[PDB]
C-alpha cells in the first residue's frame, strides 16, 4: 500500500546527494508524520569528492558544510536544493510510490512556528542541535544543525550544517543516525 | 483540524508564561499522542523581565530558573502553573479549539512509570536532560532538565528546569528546540 | 502499537546475574518508524554501585535483544521474555505475541554483518545521567541489527569514563527512533 504517512529517501545507500558534486553522498532521511509533528530520522554517507575523506591536516580549514532541502508552496522539493528529486517521495515498502507527489504541505515546517525570511532577526526556536558520530566512534563527534526555513527562494526549507572542531585525518564521512522532530505546517 | 491528538501552546509568540513577572515568556510546547507515547517538542523565549537578559557579572547567582505544568485527575491545567490556562487545549489549525477541554488523561504522564513523590524510592527515569543553545549559538549551551509527576498540589506534573554554567553577559535567554517522549498514562 | 516491558520496576533483565536489573523499552509504532524509550535500573549484583576506585575497570555493559524472523524474542536475550509483550493497560496483552515484524529494524537501513562496507548508521548514540544528576553522564550507545544467530538485533551498550564512587546505576530516560522493517 501506499505510506501516505512518510515521505523518504528511501533507506538504501545509493547516492541521491550533491554537495560539492553530483552524487558525492546519500542523504538518508525519513519524515514521517505523527498529526501536528513530523518524527525525523537523518543519517550521511559521503562517498567521493571534496568531503569524502576528511583531511584537516592536509586542509585546516575544511570543517563545515551544509545540505540544502527547498520546498515550494506545496511542499514539492526545488531542483536546487542538495537532495535530488528523483528519490524524495512518498514510501511504498522499502521503495517510493510510482507519481511523483503533488501536496505534502503537511510535512512542512510550520510557518508561525519557524517564520521564512526575515530582514528580521529570527527567534532561535526554528534551529536544533545534534551531535553524531564519524563511523560510529565514540571520539569523533560532528555537531548536525538543522534549521527550518531560513532559505530564500522557497516557500519552506529544512537545512543540515555538518560542521567539527577536531582535526581528523583521513576519517571517511559516513555518520550515525539522529531523531528530531518539528511542527508541521498543516 | 479539530485534532484530539495534540495539546499544545500553539506556535505563535504570544506571551503564555509567568517565570518572574506575569507573562514574561513565550512556552512553544506541542505535545503530540502517539499511542502509549507523547512525542514533545519545546523551546523557550524569555520577552521581558528578570531573565530576559542575562548577566551573571551582574547576577552571579542567577544561574537557573523552572516552568511547572501542574494537573488535575483529569489532565486539565491548574492555575498555580506558569503557563497560562488560556493558552493550553486541543489544536485546531493554527489555533486552539475555542473551548477548554474536560479531560486528557491519554497526555498524562505514566503514574507507575513516573510515581507522584512519596515514601518510596524515587527512580530517575521520571527525568529526561537536553541541552538547548541561547541564541542559537553553539557556544551558549543551556541545560533543559525535564521531570514526570515530582510537584505535589496535583496529580500529574511536567517540570521544566532551565540552567547553565557558564558566566554568560548580556546573553537573551531565547533557546532552540528539543524534543523527547514520555510514556502516557492511558 | 506498543510493544513493552510494562512500566513497573520488577526486575526483567540480566546482566551479570539473575534479574539484577529493570530494563524500561517502549516501542511504539508510528508507521514507518518505531519512537523508542529507554531507561535502566540496576538493582542488585556488579553493576549496582559503581565504584572505580575499588574496581577501575568496570566501565562498561551490553544489553542484547536478540529477535528471529517473527519478530520475537530469543531466551539468550538478557530481557526476559515473560515481560515483553504488547501493552494492555499498564501490563501486556494475556498471550505470548506471535508476530511484531513491523517494529523490527529494518534491514536495508540495518544490514546483519557482512562482507561490504559497514556503514554507521545503525548506530544511535546518546547520553543519561545516573542518580538524575548532571555531573553523572554514562553513554547509551544503541545498535540495529549487529548480533549473530537472529534475524533481528537490538542492542544497548551502556559505559562511562568518570571515575565514579559508590554511584547506583540507575539512569535518566532516552528516547530515539529507527526505521521499521515493514
Ligand atoms: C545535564 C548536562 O548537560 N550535564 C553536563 C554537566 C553539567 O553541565 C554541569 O555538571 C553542571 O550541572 O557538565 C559535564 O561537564 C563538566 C564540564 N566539563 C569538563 C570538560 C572537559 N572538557 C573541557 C572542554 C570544554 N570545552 C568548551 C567548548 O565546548 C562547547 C562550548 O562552546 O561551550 C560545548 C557546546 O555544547 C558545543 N556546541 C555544540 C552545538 O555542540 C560547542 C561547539 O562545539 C564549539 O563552540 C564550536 O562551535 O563547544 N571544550 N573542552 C570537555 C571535554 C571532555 N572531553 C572528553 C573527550 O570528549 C568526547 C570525545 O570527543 O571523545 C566527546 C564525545 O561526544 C564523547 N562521545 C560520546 C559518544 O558521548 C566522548 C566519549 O565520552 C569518550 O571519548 C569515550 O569514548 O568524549 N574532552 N573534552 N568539559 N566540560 C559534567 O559534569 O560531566 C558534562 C555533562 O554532560
Ligand atoms: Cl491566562
Ligand atoms: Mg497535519
Ligand atoms: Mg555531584
Ligand atoms: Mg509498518
Ligand atoms: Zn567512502
Ligand atoms: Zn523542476
Ligand atoms: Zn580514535
Ligand atoms: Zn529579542
Ligand atoms: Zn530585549
Ligand atoms: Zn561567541
Ligand atoms: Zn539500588
Amino acid at each position: 500500500k501506499y505510506d501516505t504517512r512518510t515521505l523518504w529517501t528511501t533507506p538504501d545507500t545509493s547516492p541521491n546527494c550533491t554537495i560539492a558534486q553530483d552524487k558525492d553522498s546519500k542523504l538518508t532521511l525519513v519524515l514521517t508524520k505523527c498529526g501536528s509533528q513530523i518524527l525525523a530520522n537523518v543519517s550521511l554517507i559521503v562517498v567521493a569528492g571534496k568531503y569524502h575523506i576528511i583531511n584537516n591536516k592536509t586542509n585546516p580549514k575544511i570543517k563545515s558544510f551544509t545540505i540544502k532541502l527547498l520546498f515550494n508552496k506545496n511542499g514539492v522539493l526545488l531542483d536546487n536544493s542538495n537532495l535530488g528529486k528523483a528519490y524524495w517521495n512518498f514510501r511504498s515498502g522499502n521503495s517510493n510510490v510510482s507519481t511523483a507527489y503533488e501536496k505534502a504541505i503537511g510535512f512542512m515546517p510550520n510557518l508561525v512556528a519557524y517564520p521564512k525570511p526575515s530582514n528580521s532577526k529570527k527567534y532561535a526556536r526554528d534551529i536544533v542541535y545534534g551531535t553524531i558520530y564519524l563511523g560510529g566512534k565514540p571520539d569523533q563527534p560532528a555537531v548536525i544543525k538543522t534549521t527550518f526555513n531560513q532559505e530564500t527562494g522557497c516557500e519552506y526549507s529544512i537545512t543540515f550544517n555538518f560542521s567539527w572542531s577536531k582535526t581528523y585525518e583521513n576519517v571517511e564521512f559516513e555518520t550515525t543516525s539522529f531523531t528530531f522532530s518539528y511542527i508541521a505546517q498543516e
